[PDB]
C-alpha cells in the first residue's frame, strides 16, 4: 500500500441560524450550488479529510456526528472515522477521514479562543483542530468573528487575537504561532466581513446579485480590501469568489434577502454579504490547488447558505533512514551565506536568530547578528557568513528537498520573538548559492525581512 503524496481536503463552514438541519444536506459535501462547483463525474470519490466549521449551531455533538456520518455514508458507501470534535458555544469543528488513514493521523491537538472583553466577551470565538498526517502538519480553524458592518476593526482584533492564542500543533515550535505551525492552515468561519455600500443601495444591491454580476459588490467586500491593505490575514490566500452573496437570506426560500432593520437585528442593516470563508496559508513551494469554492442552493434552514471549499493537498511519507530519525546524517547540511534580516522595530538591542524544522534533531540558537542602519531609517541585522551549519537527521534528497526551515529572530535581551518567517529547501539546486528570502511577522503583522543565501547539500 503506497503512501500518498497528494490528498484532497473538504473544508465547510455553515452558520446554522440556530434552527436544525434540513434532512439531505448532500449538496454542501459534493460541491454543488453557485461559484467553482465539483464536477459531477467526482460525486462517488470520497475526500480524504472532511472538516466542517459550524456556527450558531443548535445541535450536541452526537446529533451533528450522526447527520455528518451518515451524510458521507450515503454519498460515498465509507464509514468515515472521527478525528476530532471540538466546540466552544455554539462554534464547532469536526474532522472526519477516510478509515485507511487512521493509521497515518497522529498528534491531534484542539483547542478554543474566545474573543472580546465583558461585554464581547461570551459568543464569539474560534475552535480548531490540528494534527500530524504522515510527515505533513495540518492546522484549521473555524471562527465565528464579531457581527456588523461597522465592526471590521473588531474583526481585525478577534482575527489577531485567535492566531496569538490558539494552541495548537508542535508545541516545542515555541515562538511561532499558528499561521507558521502547519504546512497547510485553513481558516473559514463566519468572518462577518460585509459589503460596504450606503444601505441606500440595499435594492441596488440585491438586483446586481440576481444577474450574477458581483464584480462592483466584491470590490467593496471588507474582507478584500482589509486584506489589500495588509490589516487582516496577511500571507492567506482565497478562492475567486463566484457564488452569491450568503447572508442574510429569508429561511425556507432562497429568494429573498432580508436586510432591513429590525429590533431582532438590533435595529442594524444587513446588506448582503460574504461573511462565510475559506482561506489558507500552506509553507512556501508546497502543491496546493483549490478545485471548489461555492455556496450551496438548497439548504435554507438558516438566513446563512453553506459554503464549502475542496483542496488539492501535498503531502510527505514519515521517512527513515540507515541514520535519523536518532541520529545526523553527516551527507547532508544546510548552510546561509550573506544573511541579514531587516526589522521595523525602533529599538537597539543585539537579535541572535532561531532554526527551527522537523528535519534537525532540535532548534538550533545562532550568534548575535551585527546592528546596522539602513539608508531609509531601518534597523538592519547582519549575519555575514556566521550562522551555523544545519545537520539535518537524514540526507536523501526526496527527503530534504520537501523540507521547510522556520526561522525567528529574537532580542537578546529579552528572549522575545521580534519576527517568524518560513524558508522552503525545495531549490532549483544543490551545492549551489542561491537566494533565500521570507516576510518576517509577529502576530501575523508585518515586521520584518529576512534574506540572504542557502546552499544545500543532500547525499545526491
Ligand atoms: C499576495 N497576494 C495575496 C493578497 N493580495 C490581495 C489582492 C487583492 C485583494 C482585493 N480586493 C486582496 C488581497 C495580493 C496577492
Amino acid at each position: 500500500q503506497p503512501e500518498p503524496d497528494m490528498i484532497t481536503i473538504f473544508i465547510g463552514t455553515w452558520n446554522m441560524g440556530n434552527a436544525p438541519p434540513p434532512k439531505k444536506i448532500t449538496s454542501w459535501f459534493l460541491s454543488k450550488g453557485q461559484g467553482k462547483t465539483r464536477d459531477d463525474s467526482a460525486d462517488y470519490i470520497p475526500h480524504d479529510i472532511y472538516v466542517i466549521g459550524t456556527q450558531e449551531d443548535p445541535l450536541s455533538e452526537k446529533e451533528w456526528l450522526e447527520i455528518l456520518k451518515h451524510s458521507l455514508q450515503e454519498i460515498t458507501s465509507v464509514t468515515f472515522k472521527t478525528v476530532a470534535i471540538h466546540t466552544l458555544w455554539n462554534i464547532r469543528i469536526v474532522v472526519l477521514a477516510k478509515p485507511e488513514h487512521e493509521n497515518r493521523i497522529s498528534h491531534i491537538c484542539t483547542d478554543n479562543v474566545k474573543t472580546g472583553i465583558a461585554n464581547t466577551l461570551g459568543n464569539k470565538g474560534a475552535v480548531g483542530v490540528s494534527f500530524m498526517f504522515n510527515g505533513t502538519s495540518l492546522g484549521f480553524v473555524n471562527s465565528h468573528l464579531t457581527s456588523g458592518s461597522e465592526k471590521k476593526l473588531r474583526r481585525n482584533q478577534n482575527y489577531m487575537n485567535i492566531l496569538r492564542f490558539l494552541a495548537l500543533g508542535d508545541k516545542k515550535l515555541s515562538p511561532f504561532n499558528i499561521t507558521h505551525r502547519f504546512t497547510h492552515l485553513f481558516w473559514f468561519g463566519d468572518l462577518n466581513y460585509r459589503v460596504d455600500l450606503p444601505t441606500w443601495e440595499a435594492e441596488t444591491i440585491i438586483q446586481k446579485i440576481k444577474q450574477q454580476q458581483y464584480a462592483d459588490l466584491l470590490s467593496h467586500d471588507q474582507l478584500l480590501t482589509e486584506r489589500r491593505e495588509q490589516k487582516v490575514f496577511l500571507h492567506f490566500e482565497e478562492e475567486e469568489i463566484t457564488f452569491a452573496p450568503t447572508y442574510r437570506f429569508e429561511r425556507l426560500t432562497r429568494d429573498k434577502y432580508a436586510y432591513t432593520k429590525q429590533k431582532a437585528t438590533g435595529m442594524k442593516y444587513n446588506l448582503p454579504s460574504w461573511c462565510d470563508r475559506v482561506l489558507w496559508k500552506s509553507y512556501p513551494l508546497v502543491h496546493v490547488v483549490c478545485q471548489s469554492y461555492g455556496s450551496t442552493s438548497d439548504i435554507m434552514t438558516s438566513d446563512h447558505s453553506p459554503v464549502f471549499a475542496t483542496f488539492e493537498a501535498g503531502v510527505t511519507s514519515q521517512f527513515v533512514s540507515k541514520n535519523g530519525p536518532g541520529t545526523v546524517d553527516s551527507q547532508g547540511q544546510i548552510e546561509f551565506l550573506r544573511c541579514y534580516a531587516t526589522l521595523k522595530t525602533k529599538s537597539q538591542t543585539k537579535f541572535y536568530l532561531e532554526f527551527h524544522s522537523s528535519c534537525l534533531e532540535s532548534f538550533v540558537k545562532s550568534q548575535e547578528g551585527e546592528n546596522e542602519e539602513g539608508s531609509e531609517g531601518e534597523l538592519v541585522v547582519k549575519f555575514g557568513e556566521t550562522l551555523p551549519k544545519l545537520k539535518p537527521i537524514i540526507s536523501d534528497p526526496e527527503y530534504l528537498l520537501d523540507q521547510h526551515i522556520l526561522i525567528s529572530i529574537k532580542s537578546s535581551d529579552s528572549d522575545e520573538s521580534y519576527g517568524e518567517g518560513c524558508i522552503a529547501l525545495r531549490l532549483e539546486a544543490t551545492e549551489t548559492q542561491l537566494p533565500i528570502y521570507t516576510p518576517l511577522t509577529h502576530h501575523g503583522e508585518l515586521t520584518g525581512h529576512f534574506q540572504g543565501e542557502i546552499k544545500l547539500q543532500t547525499s545526491q
